[PDB]
């Protein structure tokens, strides 16, 4: 298990190949835009070696220890050893860090349990399961690709490579050329270019699924607009912390080494990793606790603010909070239902409800916009009169204390409360976290298309055929 | 426990005071009004005597075998025991059935259990929960107080006795006069007349708990207007068999004995009664497992609908259907972490978790009329041009089976089809069902006002307050 | 114009071809399932000669009087007469009436107006126009095809005549065999078989338009089942008077008069005919007045519900009753922009404005299921505690008039209102009217998707583009 | 009328009572957070002087000319011309300025036609517009209490000077202090310290009505945390140009000279000053038609957006645009019958209706989350793919050129397109005008219990009765 100043140490000695604003980012552990993240990984690095959650967040075997997002379950109580794992890394920062790692460790530790599915490239994926176990490092993906004519398939874009496509094999690898459109935290030592999870392949030479190192030759992130609003965190809460950055990824014909090659021409095996191996079910396991503890927050938020300027004595608000109330249980209703209907697939990995995870995961996206708008109701003006620490250290902090206190609430506490419920809401970095919450999964319409042609509706079917054979009886 | 002939013979023997259209009903197991509901509970009885399902619906004890809705559950397994009867009752009507008597009986098992918080009438309560195991007797329900002035409390109607209240008190009993807004399925041998499960009991004179025999003199059920749409289950495939019928139930200076009193003048204990007894939990978790019966009933009957008239084929269809998955696996959910996170409550009865139920009941209501639209989105005309296996029978019969055959389904088939997805949702049947899910349990904006004032806030306003310390730090 | 006397008479001599649950339909004006309709239409016709309204109904030309619903709009001024005349009518039957022969008459004036678009048939659309405006018909409608195998168009069905369809052409006119879906309000003396008005005609043997006596040998109208819930005003106020039925039209290979064909073989007339006729706007004109009447009653029972019961002290009950509140406003709005933006078309024809009425008739489906959920949220229980006049007449009228009264409200006129209120939603009546809001113009997903295409989007991009020559003006 | 050079001047020479962070701010004409709101209010002073539009935003009158909005309008051709004005103004910024003077002066206007109303105060009331309209000066203004303990009256909150209150008055004027929560815009010469629209003035010590030049010794505008993304158009297409500012308003015992004072200690005056004036029906049409504008822009986004990624095929993307067309033509239309219904009220002004206003900014803050939300189904990751104009100035230039290209549609083009539908909609700009929309006339809560109880309900109610009179007949 790694400690924060390793990853520091790994990322300032091998930056991934970052660029912002047309310039190369030489150093993201001092770069105002990045900064800030790589510190909080850092954080939850170090906290595996907290005597007071190195048995939650990590497991020993033969001398080692790892960190718990690696560990292959075998019982259900492993299960829920991994679910207690992501929970806690999510309440450190209010499930506002979407992509921490832990949860591509999830995916990597299913392909690798499940590697036989990979056939020739098995050991290629066992391998790089321990690589990324043992160092403990950190990775980033990207599944999608550009954004540029939807109404045609990868093969039918305005170039051959737009999308990321194998330009020719040698005796040292693949090469590739293209672009992914989305990789979210690239504060990472490795990139995993793996399989769209509902979307088809399409062709051969789109068909892939490779890990890099993110210093590779010809590789670069190109970031977008930052968010971060600035470094005080009386001001900017979350946002001089949890900024993870998205960017667009470029392979400028870039060799992939065939040890790091997991999939290669196969449509029907990208069409298939995630289910086939379980990874969908592991993934989807980090996620509902993830959102539970964002909606704790968001909860914890709410019932504050309402408290604090005395709104909580207004029945709707009290229906609003209640309703943030309903919706956290649902999401602990799936979490629970997810672990204790866990069932081994074909390789032999337990892997944890899918029913319960596609509700989940399914209705989050919709509950979400809902929770943030409840935010909005609540604090109404509140969300936009905020000072900065700068005024209360001012001429006008007298004045401020007295205007902005709050019901039985000091004007500083006051204000830190409404920063924080913007910052989660309507900044930048806040607003973000709304289209995040409805694509990430990938885009609700398909995914809804996909759970019904997959999931069995004989059963119900059948029940209703039954129930009618008293309404055909009467031509009897 | 009782078979249907037994159940059967009781009604015609000892009859519920009902009233219909200005008409005592002298008969109900034959009443056209009536007839059909008195089949369908006794076919809920006699199910219990078939093999294949007698572990299932009964338990042994003492020599006796009784209802499982009876069982005082001492372990998960025995709670997950009750939730298979309730879901087997439940899968028999579609879960179209509010009020089948298990709903109570969970209730009366929960008093039972705790019956130390009733005092000195605990023995009553002991006893009353024996006599309704021990001759497995049908009960209904009443705990709201006419509809009358909302703006003022039960004290401050056009009379004192609009509610119910006690006028007197002798060496025999109570004698109580006014009336309960709402009873459904009267076809019982008793009736529960508790107290509020979330309005406040106001004043002593009504706050009380008692059971009656529904013959009791001075009783009266007074019905509302018949949704029985006739006798043919082609024709009526739900309304003909499950019209539980909803009824006023005046009490015209009735006396109770008091051997039947359960809780008299003491507002307390009539507002804390299904909280603290647990009764509560039970009968929303026989609401859990019914809900989810239903949603199942939907999904069948949407995913038939859609592949008989071949509108599967098209994504906002798939969409529609998958959405009534995802519902349908929240509610699974639910009731699974209802289980598994069970513990025992005060008086040492163990009781379903009130976080994963309070998220279910609170939630449907609101789930429902979706579910409701989106049938009537995917079926359209389909849902209106109803004609009669009489039709069918007739002279245009030829052309019925021609013009109103689905993709690769029979017109007959077909029309059977839509005539239950028709009762289900538009017949007055139907609708009715909409306004039941939306209001059985209580009014939303009290409910959802209970649940934000009982829930504990704190842990999650203690995580903001804990975030927020770095904020506050920028002052030192 | 027509008294409901000649009516009556006309529809006696002549009934339509009605069949009810396998038996011919002898005699509609005395049949328990359809004369309350007739009587119904006939108090429409008599409205006409009441000196109150003669001026607003009908109009003088050239020594006769006709409806105003088939006056050619020449000024803003005839628009508005037009507009006054589907008012009145709508407000008699508070809006539930959605078929009333004004809608269609609208439509046939319409096509009238435009009749050079017809090209030789021309002269048969103006002579029809002149037949029903003279002698008053009352028209019935049927424009969809039997739903059978969405998946496929008309000429991939079972059969290649499940659709209407021409069979051949002889010196008379032209044999037509096949079906259509729906035809509301069979109590006319003519059917129009016209064409889809989004919908594609598909192949020329179905791209057909013609108009038919609706005892026309061969032509069958399979009504559904009856909604009529009794004769009782008390008990059903709406649905013993207004349960217009709905039917399936069956073609057994009907002849059709030469000079009774608008529409031959020609997909493309077919595919614009509302569109360049401006039948789309004048029968669009008349929903947008109906909608209004329908939108004024539901306010009207709302609000005397909420103040029946106390309830309107409530903040929340407040707030939906002016969420209709709006609502009428709204639809209030479209109809003054409809009329005071209107122009003349290709034809000469004054039509008023496509926009706020593609508006008018793409919002009212949306809003109309959450005027009915305001109802019943309002309600409550009240909605299905309905006694009948018959127990108010009986031994417990005493009871009832304690325990139904309402807050300053008799317990008669209480139960009179909920009545009414109950058979506006939730009635067989009642709930069939959410499904024919939510579809009687066409299929919402299509009707969007026609909006999207028609609509002029070009300025709207104009101005972003232009908005945005300053953002690639940096790069010069 | 004004020019923009004579506005930047002014406000050069005497510059609001600005601070931001901490420091007072000399020059909000150069400093980065003001200078691009202040040349957009410049620009749109100068367009007042453009030959083409100088007829549409002003008149002449005894040789002057003035600004359109300062027209006291006497016949409904006034009335469009003063929304053909408003218009014109909201254009410029695709409807994102929500706070331009237009609107106040509409306030002001109605105030001054209505003079009569303020009794002895009346010609400081006609002073004040002449001045406005004279010098056409810039105005904001504030409404609010502190948001300190709203379970409390003005009059309960902690301090009795929390709210703005007259603390004595002298023969010079009152002295006030206290403070205002809420100002947008401030970059104005005065500033309007009025009632509140909707809510009651409770305490004479708070009923207020009065104006101050913005620079008025003892008046502070505190600013909020600024949301200026940047200066480069390509980047930040709205916030670098449209932000425009919200602050709280601090009264340090600030001397109102008499001749400035409007309302003082009257509460009834306060509680009707909008509704009586005509000054609500003024500020709401300008409303009206700045909502047209801003979702003309939002059309048009969204139409370039699914055009230029080629999700224009896709039903449900069409569906979705047009929603927002049905959106567009309802505000169209109350626009039209607001106009089109105008009548004179009490004190002989034209003034818009109230009804169709009612509607307009009723359902407005409803529809606008979802328009938002629309921009953001259709756009997915293409609104967070967001590189800058130095990234395509950069060495990667030609790379984005290819991966970022849409359907038909070249790299920075689309980029441009897709920064400025994320800064309407995702940047913290973006995000505000979300929680703006929603509570900028009042909270939504408290808008709809006013529009339930001043509402002429009696009319429908009316025709219910009359219905219900042949139910009731049936006892006769
Ligand atoms: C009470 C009532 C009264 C009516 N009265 C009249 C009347 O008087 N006269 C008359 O002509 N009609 C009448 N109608 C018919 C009405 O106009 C249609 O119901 C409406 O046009 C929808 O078409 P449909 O029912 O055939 O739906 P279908 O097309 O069968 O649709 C069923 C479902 O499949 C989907 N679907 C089907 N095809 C497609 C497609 N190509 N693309 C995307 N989705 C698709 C639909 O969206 C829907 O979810 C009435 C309907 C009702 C419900
Ligand atoms: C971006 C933005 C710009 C604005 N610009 C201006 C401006 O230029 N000038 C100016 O005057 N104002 C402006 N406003 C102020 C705006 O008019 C208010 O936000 C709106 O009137 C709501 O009042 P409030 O914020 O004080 O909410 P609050 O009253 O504090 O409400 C907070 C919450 O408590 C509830 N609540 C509080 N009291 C009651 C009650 N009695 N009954 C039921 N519920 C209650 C509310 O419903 C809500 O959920 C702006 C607001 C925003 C958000
Ligand atoms: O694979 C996709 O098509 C969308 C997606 C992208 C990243 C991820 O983690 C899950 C789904
Ligand atoms: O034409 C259609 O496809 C549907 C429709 C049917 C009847 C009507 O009056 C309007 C639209
Ligand atoms: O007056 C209020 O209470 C809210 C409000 C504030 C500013 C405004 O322009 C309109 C309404």
């Amino acid at each position: 298990a790694r400690t924060g100043a390793e990853y520091i140490e790994a990322l300032k000695t091998r930056p991934p190949n970052l660029w912002y604003k047309g310039e190369k980012v030489e150093d993201p552990t001092t770069h105002p835009v990045f900064r800030g993240i790589v510190r909080t990984m850092a954080a939850l690095y170090d906290l595996q070696h907290d005597p007071r959650y190195r048995e939650v967040l990590t497991y020993e075997e033969e001398g080692k220890r790892h960190g718990m997002s690696f560990l292959i379950p075998k019982t259900k109580e492993d299960l829920k050893r991994r679910g207690q794992a992501y929970k806690l890394w999510a309440d450190q920062n209010l499930g506002m860090m979407g992509r921490s790692p832990d949860y591509l460790n999830a995916v990597v530790m299913a392909y690798a349990a499940s590697a036989d599915y990979f056939g020739e490239f098995a050991e290629n994926v066992r391998n790089y399961y321990r690589y990324l176990r043992d160092q403990d490092l950190a990775t980033t993906h990207a599944l999608t690709n550009p954004q540029v004519n939807r109404a045609r398939p990868p093969s039918g874009q305005p170039d051959p490579y737009i999308p990321v496509g194998v330009v020719k094999q040698t005796e040292k690898g693949i090469v590739v050329r293209g672009a992914r459109m989305t990789a979210t935290f690239p504060l990472a030592d490795e990139v995993l270019i793996f399989p769209s999870i509902l979307l088809q392949a399409g062709s051969e030479k789109y068909a892939l699924a490779f890990a890099l190192p993110t210093s590779t030759p010809g590789l670069h992130f190109v970031c977008r607009e930052a968010l971060v609003g600035g470094d005080s965190p009386f001001d900017h809460p979350l946002s001089s912390r949890v900024e993870e950055m998205d960017c667009l990824v470029i392979f400028d014909d870039v060799l992939v080494p065939w040890e790091r090659v997991f999939i290669l021409g196969n449509v029907e095996l990208c069409n298939n990793a995630y289910g086939a191996t379980g990874a969908l079910n592991h993934m989807a396991h980090q996620v509902v606790a993830l959102k539970t503890a964002k909606t704790e927050a968001f909860l914890g938020v709410a019932a504050l603010m309402a408290e604090g300027i005395g709104a909580d004595v207004y029945g709707h608000v009290q229906e609003k909070i209640a309703e943030i109330i309903v919706y956290l249980e649902a999401m602990r209703a799936f979490w629970t239902r997810a672990e204790e209907e866990a069932k081994e697939n074909a390789y032999g990995l337990l892997v944890p409800d899918r029913g319960a995870l596609d509700g989940a995961r399914n209705l989050y996206p919709r509950l979400y916009p809902r929770i943030r708008e409840i935010l909005e109701q609540i604090g109404a003006s509140g969300l936009i009169t905020l000072p900065s620490e700068k005024d209360f250290k001012g001429p006008l902090g007298p004045f401020l204390e007295k205007f902005l206190q709050g019901a039985a609430l000091e004007a500083k506490e006051r204000v830190a409360l409404f920063r924080l419920a913007w910052d989660m809401t309507l900044s930048g970095f806040g607003a973000r976290q709304e289209l995040y919450e409805r694509f990430f999964f990938g885009d609700p319409v398909r995914m809804y298309q996909t759970l019904y042609n997959v999931y069995n509706k004989e059963p119900y079917k059948e029940r209703i055929h039954a129930f009618l054979k008293e309404s055909l009886k009467v031509f009897e």
